[PDB]
C-alpha cells in the first residue's frame, strides 16, 4: 500500500546517513528525472538547522545550507541566524566549502559566529539512522494531493542521533524527541520533490525545539 511505498521511499534518504566527507557529493549521482538538462551533473544541497524558541523568548534559527555543484566541483552557501518564529529578520554570512572545510568568505561581526562556522558539521557528516521498519510506534500519514506525506517515531533519550545532537547543541529541553520523515512530490521521486527529517523535542503553542535536516540532489540554478 501506500504506507509501504512511503517508507521506502523515506529509507532511501536515511540510507545517506552517514556521508562524513562533503566531498564526496561531487562524485554522488542522485535521482534523475527529465527535469535535468543531459549536461547538468546536479547540485547537491545540505541543510541542517537547530531552532529553539524557548516559552516566553524570541524562536531563534541557526544553521548552514551548501550547494555543492557537481558541474564546477565547487561548494558554497552561508551560514544562517534569524530570530524570527522567507524569514523577515535572516542574516545570512557567506561561506565555501573545500576539502570538507567550511571557510567563511567575509569577515565576521564576532569570534563566536567565526567559530561556529569553522566547526560546523552538517548532521549528514555524523548522523546514523537503523532502517526505517526498525522505529516503533509510526503515525505514516499520506495526503493526495500534493501529494505529501511523513512518518513519525518516538525516539528514546539513548538514540545514538539524538545523543550526536545534545553533544554538539545545547539543547534546552531533557524530553526524547520524534524522528519525522517528510516528503512530497510523486512517491517513486522528483527532482522538484521534497525530502527532510526532522527531530522534534518540543512543540506546542508557545515553546518549538527542533533540528531539521535535508540532502537532495537538484537541478543546477
Ligand atoms: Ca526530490
Amino acid at each position: 500500500g501506500r504506507n509501504a511505498q512511503i517508507k521506502d521511499t523515506f529509507n532511501q534518504t536515511l540510507k545517506l546517513y552517514p556521508t562524513k566527507n562533503l566531498d564526496d557529493f561531487y562524485d554522488k549521482e542522485g535521482f534523475r528525472d527529465q527535469e535535468f538538462k543531459k549536461g547538468d551533473k546536479g547540485t547537491w544541497i545540505v541543510n541542517s538547522e537547530m531552532v529553539i524558541e524557548p516559552k516566553g523568548k524570541d524562536m531563534e534559527t541557526r544553521g548552514m545550507v551548501l550547494y555543492i555543484n557537481r558541474n564546477t566541483r565547487t561548494t558554497k552557501g552561508y551560514y544562517f541566524i534569524s530570530e524570527m518564529t522567507p524569514k523577515d529578520d535572516e542574516k545570512r554570512y557567506p561561506v565555501k566549502m573545500e576539502h570538507n572545510k567550511i571557510i567563511p568568505t567575509k569577515p565576521l561581526p564576532n569570534d563566536k559566529l567565526k567559530k561556529e562556522i569553522e566547526n560546523f558539521k552538517f548532521f549528514v557528516q555524523y548522523g546514523n539512522f537503523k532502517d526505517i521498519n526498525d522505529y516503533k510506534d509510526g503515525d505514516i500519514s499520506y495526503n493526495p494531493n500534493v501529494p505529501s506525506y511523513s512518518a513519525k517515531y518516538q525516539l528514546n533519550n539513548d538514540d545514538y542521533n539524538v545523543q550526536q545532537l545534545r553533544k554538539r547543541y545545547d539543547i534546552p529541553t531533557k524530553q526524547a524527541p520524534k524522528l519525522l520523515l517528510k516528503g512530497d512530490g510523486d512517491l517513486k521521486g522528483s527532482s522538484v520533490g521534497s525530502r527532510s527529517l526532522e527531530f522534534t523535542f518540543v512543540e506546542n503553542k508557545e515553546e518549538n525545539i527542533y533540528f531539521t535536516d535535508s540532502v537532495q540532489y537538484t537541478p543546477s540554478e
